[PDB]
């Protein structure tokens, strides 16, 4: 009879109790599971029945518990977050990340050698800082994304959570080696070359399986269970691999690997999209609720035996230097990210100040050291300091992270987004009116009482001179931007630009949203349509090397698939920007009051008009075949989601039948997954 | 390190590749499993490193084994069936489940015993019986319900599929306590008292555990993790509790609580039942994966060392005599279902005898019994036995069952739906010539070479006188039936019919179509009608009781709950047969060739639709606030849809963003899953 099972499912019980009864009340869940785990630590004290259960999963050896719960938490951490963002700010993020986990570990390291009064050398206090300086702020990043604006700081904040925890894992597993398995001594060249091996083959052998498992997804249909095993034993094998049999950094290879995989959505079937989604969200929230879980029943069994007053100050202490050390970090780093072209505002910068919450992977590695230490003290009050920390940070900054954003304003709904739902919700409730004047007249529901009905279906708000001159240049300003990002999503709607390229365009569209004066310009998408960068160098190059030799002529034609592959977006968006002009042309010459900033607007839209149209016919001029493949494309496209709405038409008039009709879709179906790989 | 995740990863890349590779040849998947486990064990034979690998799990416990692989297998069995299709023909699969499995199980037992040379006595010879009577036709109910017709022959071997596996266990596990554990010498009284202990209380500890999974999740709102994690841990609670803290039979507790989650689709929200659908595949799959690779693995490393050719002989021998054995079961049984009201002809008769393939539940006892055995010859000889009997049965029948079906004349097209379908590419065809006549006019295209378009946008069919009197007679049957079709999927498709009434009108419309001379009559609508029955006699049982005194009151909420909803889907039922009678009076009238027999077919239309109008008033004058409760839930249930789908008109016309239209996509989603119970 296995004794984990029990333990398992009523984890994720408690967990969904914990869910479902403080979704309301501002606390977290885990901030409960954390006591539902003391609780049953205190009755496993007790009872030796509970303790028989309670036993194999509180002795957990530590690299089982890692090379379980690092790859499913790391994944998800990758693949939940949007890659073309993340890339967008990837060297803000980086050196954050990167430069601000060193500092502030060694900081938190010292800190720890001169405060606290167990004497620890540099090595145990690094791997202290390493775990007090991994942070998992999912609650921070879904709050921000609810809170309308400042996305990028949301996206931000979730990357620098990524990295923040690889690169600590990275500097605990060294620390960790150095202190605890200590009988490797070594010259200046081996750690050169183990410091090279871990930071560069990490991301390498994340890149490898990355696309090799991209390329066996690519050639993959009608088979979802396929997709989702090869995922699954793709993440496992490559940390499994690398941890063990390799001395890579897995931990790095599994956020490469992640991050890769959410890159190319488009090898993945659109199901196994949204059930690959909630499914790593299902192993995170399960790998989470276990991790809490396991981690309240040890610090009540084997932790806070060595509890005392002063550890209960350190804890206050380490508390409020931690987040102080956090914010310093910051501080120096916003200087050298004001070079950067996104700088920090102060909001944000007390806004990742306060968000960091640490979490299951501190967790995690204050358990490892707990049960590699054993009889010495020092893993004990790794872990009572490490959830001591997780417990306040859950509870005040969680509690206070909203309040916050109000006390910032930032949380504020932007009065034309208030506007904007307030006609939706009116136009929700003319055609629910509609639909009660149209359903009082039947022969049947006539009986059916409209108070009942109306109580029930309302949808009530969620929200509840020269200068002024100006005033009206800004309006009129925000109105042809709102209009270009509504016919930007209107030309999605029709099918007529790709999701990748339309991406592109919004991301313009928001980039000439962040600058105040500045409308959408040509010149930043002028170099989208440019192809200079090192590829047209190596072409170049091998153009030279055409006058491993079978080998390399696949290489040109990688080369030049990558090549064209980019122009082919740079069309896509071309054709994506006048369209969209166009389309804002017609229907903004009624609806402009005043005349002259009409005349005004009709200018640089015009200009913009000519500009795109001579950028695309030189385009055309400097190579048409892939001209005339994105054409194609775009044809296959409108032909196949037409052919889509054929069959839906069909099924809904009843003259096809619903299995008949699924085996039509899935011919479509594979014919556009065949599209999307060409 | 763990080295149960590379063997585990292993085989779930390994089920990857052998399913992509082998989709278009006949045999299946699983037997290519088998063999690389079977190489995988030999190479583990020699070299010690993959022996130190497959080591863990090929030494597995049994007792854990069934313990994780077996909820799995037999929840997703019984998920994945339809239960309406499965509980209308409840009586015919139940008797030839328990009567055929407990008949062949003691018909094999007899034949191991007269037959194989080594002595066992009739435990374990009923043991090895209940090993190779239990069946896994998934191949075979994949190909039914893709094969067109005989949709209610697939599910009735995939009851008699669930349910051989419930009962082949209970019988396994009865004959496996006799057998390996005989410390227990029990009195009759205490058999009597153990054999209803499983027998009884496997299902009814199934039930209130199911009942209270779905109340639970019938009140989680806005939140999916909770209810996949409540289902997940429900499963595995249920089985681990049924077996190990009880005595009750938890196999069959697996079984009535996936039966109920199956039957309570309602209760979950529609994202996470296209979700766990999914998930409950993919952990099916993965299960099947690692007990077929498993027991390869074991079959190579234990038991071809003793192996014969007289035992190769008795496999041969054994493999003819359980398939001769199977159709005398199913045989003998076919008069009693010929009493029952569907009954099986001799091409279903023959087709359930050779489509029954022995798969991965009998592997799974044959693992626990060879585990289980030790040193002994008996585990050894089980295992040998089962696997060749799994693999005979994939790479003969499972090949030969198309061809079977061929020949039967079962697997040909149907003329009106090939017709139909053919009907439908022709639509698709001169739909895409429309959307490219409409696509070569257009300026930006204008240059598009549409012949690899056209080329690549192309669907194939994949099927590819008084006596004429009486002949239009009967044409003219089979278009009222299509025309009664047409208009019962366009009242379910315009939000108006439920789901079950439209799964009642099609099972009308195939009763109606067993028999050609007679309508569509009204009295299986009179049986929808009478509520009549052990619930009413109960209603007036409580009629007597109102004139745990405080827990009564909720019990009379309760059965009258349970009428409301009968009385609901009975109205829903007439509604949709008198709404598809007016607009089949309204088609009708166009197409009869013949005045006489369009008056004819008139008259017997009209005093139907008089009917369902008499019987619609008795029900009204009978309930109050039933009818008006049913009338108001469609009333919700129109304006909520028109709701949504203006809320998507909305997203589709841009005036309101992603994020926003998830939000009203939730507030409407939550007052569904409010609307679901009242």
């Amino acid at each position: 009879a296995p004794k984990v099972i029990v333990f398992i499912s009523g984890s994720c019980l408690f967990g969904a109790i914990s869910r479902s009864l403080f979704k309301k009340l501002p606390i977290p869940y885990t901030v409960v599971l954390l006591i539902l785990g003391a609780i049953l630590g205190v009755v496993a004290s007790n009872v030796p029945l509970v303790e028989e259960h309670t036993r194999d999963v509180a002795h957990m050896d530590p690299h089982v518990l890692l090379q379980i719960f690092l790859p499913v938490l790391i994944f998800e951490s990758a693949f939940a977050m949007d890659v073309h963002t993340f890339m967008r700010s990837f060297s803000q993020v980086c050196i954050l990340a990167l430069f601000g986990l060193v500092v502030a570990s060694v900081l938190t390291a010292v800190l720890a050698m001169n405060l606290f009064n167990y004497n620890w050398n540099f090595s145990e206090a690094m791997m202290f800082g390493a775990i007090m300086s991994a942070t998992d702020p999912v609650a921070v990043v879904a709050l921000l994304k609810d809170l309308g604006a400042s996305k990028q700081l949301g996206t931000i904040i979730e990357g620098e959570s990524l990295l923040n925890d690889g690169c600590a894992i990275v500097i605990f597993n060294v620390f960790m080696k150095m202190v605890f398995f200590p009988q490797l001594t070594s010259t200046v060249g081996q750690n050169v070359l183990y410091f090279l091996q871990v930071a560069v083959a990490g991301p390498l052998w994340g890149y490898a399986v990355a696309k090799v498992t991209v390329f066996f997804l690519s050639h993959i249909f009608n088979d979802a269970l396929v997709e989702i095993t090869i995922t699954l034993a793709a993440t496992y094998l490559t940390y499994y691999i690398g941890d063990i049999w390799l001395e890579v950094s897995g931990v790095l290879a599994v956020v490469v690997l992640g991050l890769i995989v959410n890159a190319e959505k488009t090898s993945i079937s659109p199901e196994v999209e949204v059930f690959l989604h909630r499914f790593w969200e299902m192993l995170a929230y399960l790998a989470n609720t276990l991790i809490f879980m396991m981690v309240g029943v040890v610090v009540t069994q084997k932790a806070l035996v060595a509890v005392d007053k002063m550890d209960w100050f350190y804890l206050i202490i380490l508390y409020l230097a931690i987040t102080i050390i956090r914010g310093m970090v910051i501080s120096l780093f916003s200087p050298i990210l004001s070079r950067i072209g996104y700088g920090l505002t102060w909001r944000n910068a007390v806004i990742m100040t306060w968000g960091g919450l640490r979490g299951a992977v501190g967790l995690a590695l204050a358990l490892v050291v707990e049960n590699l230490a054993g009889n010495d003290v020092i893993g004990s009050k790794f872990l009572f300091h490490t959830a001591g920390i997780v417990v306040l940070t859950l509870v005040i900054n969680a509690t206070t992270i909203q309040t916050l954003l109000r006390i910032l304003g930032m949380s504020d709904i932007s009065i034309p987004k208030r506007l904007a739902m307030a006609g939706a919700v009116r136009r929700i409730h003319e055609g629910q009116n509609r639909t009660l004047n149209m359903l009082k007249s039947d022969r049947f529901l006539a009986d059916a009482d409209w108070d009942i009905a109306t109580a029930a279906c309302e949808i009530s708000d969620p929200y509840s001179s020269p200068r002024e001159f100006a005033d009206m240049m800004e309006e009129a300003r925000l109105r042809m931007l709102k209009a270009e990002k509504i016919s930007y999503w209107k030309q999605f709607e029709h099918g007529m630009l790709a999701r990748e390229a339309l991406r592109l365009l919004v991301q313009h569209a928001e980039v000439a949203a962040d600058e105040k004066d500045q409308f959408i310009l040509v010149d930043d998408l002028k170099k989208s349509w440019q192809i200079k960068g090192i590829y047209p160098w190596l072409k170049r190059k091998l153009e030279d090397l055409i006058s491993t030799k079978a080998l390399i002529p696949k290489l040109i034609l990688v080369v030049n698939g990558k090549i064209n592959n980019q122009l082919s977006l740079g069309y896509d968006v071309g054709k994506g920007y006048i369209i969209g002009e166009e389309e804002v042309g017609k229907i903004i010459d009624r609806m402009v009051d005043n005349k002259k900033i009409l005349r005004e607007l009709k200018h640089i839209s015009e200009t913009g008009r000519l500009q795109v149209v001579k950028e695309l016919g030189l385009l055309q001029r400097e190579h048409p075949g892939i001209a005339v493949s994105v054409k194609t494309r775009q044809a296959i496209r409108t032909i196949l989601n037409h052919s889509r709405e054929t069959i839906h038409e069909l099924q809904g008039a009843g003259l096809l039948d619903e299995m008949e009709a699924h085996k039509l879709e899935l011919t479509v179906e594979i014919k556009m997954k065949r599209l999307m790989n060409a």
